[PDB]
């Protein structure tokens, strides 16, 4: 609901020797997840805007 300190670019402990330059980052979310870090139907990095689980879900 606010950052007033940079963490909105974290995900699960995943990411030693990662993909996370693909980590997929929400509208506006503390819930930036990599395509694979949820069950994925997704990967392909998307070029337009992508909406995090909670977003996907009431939106
Ligand atoms: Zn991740
Ligand atoms: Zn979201």
């Amino acid at each position: 609901g606010s950052v007033n300190f940079v963490d909105l670019y974290v995900c699960m402990f995943c990411g030693r020797g990662n993909n996370e330059d693909k980590l997929l980052l929400c509208d506006g979310c503390d819930d930036s997840y990599h395509t694979f870090c949820l069950i994925p139907p997704l990967p392909d990095v998307p070029k337009g805007d992508w909406r995090c689980p909670k977003c996907v879900a009431e939106e």
